[PDB]
Order: C-alpha cells, then sequence, then structure tokens
RNA sequence: UGCCCGGUGCCGGAAGGUCAAGGGGAGGGGUGCAAGCCCCGAACCGAAGCCCCGGUGAACGGCGGCCGUAACUAUAACGGU
C-alpha cells in the first residue's frame, strides 16, 4: 500500500506512486552476494617460524 | 561556542592613483586707430570620498564535488583528483 501525496497534479502524484513501487520491489529483491571465507595464507612460514624455535630451544631444561 | 577576512561593513594606514571649488597662468580669441576693455585656456599646486595596504565574526555572512581501496559480502579508517 502505497500513496503519493505531494504535487498539485495527480499524473506526476501517479509518475512517483508507481516508482516507489518499482523501485521498492528491487531493493527486496536483491540480497547480498558471494563469497565467503578466505583462507590463511602465510601460516606456512609464519607458524613453522614458530615451530621451528620452539622445539629447537625445547631440549633443554629446567626452571 | 570550532574553521573561513576573497566579498560587504567597521577600524587602522602622514606613501602612491583618482579627485571639486579655488590658485596658476603657457597659449589662443572678440573687439578698438590705439592705450585698453572682454572671453576661452595647458603644465602645475589643490580636501574628504573611492581606489590601493592591512586588521576584524558574541561584525553582514559562509562552512564542497567526483573516483578508488580492507579476511572475496558490506562498509571504507587509507588514497587520487
Ligand atoms: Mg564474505
Ligand atoms: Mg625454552
Ligand atoms: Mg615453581
Ligand atoms: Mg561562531
Ligand atoms: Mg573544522
Ligand atoms: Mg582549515
Ligand atoms: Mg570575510
Ligand atoms: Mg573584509
Ligand atoms: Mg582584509
Ligand atoms: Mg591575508
Ligand atoms: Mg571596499
Ligand atoms: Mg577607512
Ligand atoms: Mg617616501
Ligand atoms: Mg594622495
Ligand atoms: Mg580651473
Ligand atoms: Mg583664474
Ligand atoms: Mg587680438
Ligand atoms: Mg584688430
Ligand atoms: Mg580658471
Ligand atoms: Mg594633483
Ligand atoms: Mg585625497
Ligand atoms: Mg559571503
Ligand atoms: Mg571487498
Amino acid at each position: 500500500v502505497i500513496k503519493a501525496q505531494e504535487y498539485r497534479s495527480q499524473e506526476l502524484n501517479r509518475e512517483a506512486a508507481l516508482a516507489r513501487l518499482v523501485a521498492m520491489i528491487k531493493e527486496l529483491t536483491t540480497e547480498k552476494k558471494a563469497r565467503r571465507p578466505t583462507r590463511p595464507t602465510r601460516a606456512s612460514k609464519e607458524r613453522r617460524l614458530a615451530s621451528k624455535a620452539q622445539k629447537s630451544s625445547v631440549k633443554a631444561m629446567r626452571g
């Protein structure tokens, strides 16, 4: 239910009463998009850098 | 109680430009036999105002546009002009 109320002349009011329909239909019609997710790139270098130094100095003791 | 003094206003500026009456008369003219009488008149000097230089917003006022860009969507902290 749409009401186009502001012009003196009706056929302008219809021009606007209509397009409030059509452009409203488009908004509720087209919805977001593809795609997700991205996956991690440098976990090969980065985290096996941290498993490098971790294993080495781990052969120590104590605390 | 923020930013903008280009514009308008007001305030300041003993320089410069313009600028009226008036001063000044180079030079020209009417007339008379002539002394002369009469009229134009350049340079130049000659206010305020305006120009020009600045100040000023609790003075009048004014406080943008397009385009791109992030863990794919969105959006754009970031950029470009
Ligand atoms: Mg996504
Ligand atoms: Mg250790
Ligand atoms: Mg202990
Ligand atoms: Mg203010
Ligand atoms: Mg600001
Ligand atoms: Mg600024
Ligand atoms: Mg101003
Ligand atoms: Mg001003
Ligand atoms: Mg000024
Ligand atoms: Mg200035
Ligand atoms: Mg002025
Ligand atoms: Mg003044
Ligand atoms: Mg001087
Ligand atoms: Mg002067
Ligand atoms: Mg004179
Ligand atoms: Mg005289
Ligand atoms: Mg003569
Ligand atoms: Mg004669
Ligand atoms: Mg004179
Ligand atoms: Mg003078
Ligand atoms: Mg003056
Ligand atoms: Mg203005
Ligand atoms: Mg994206």
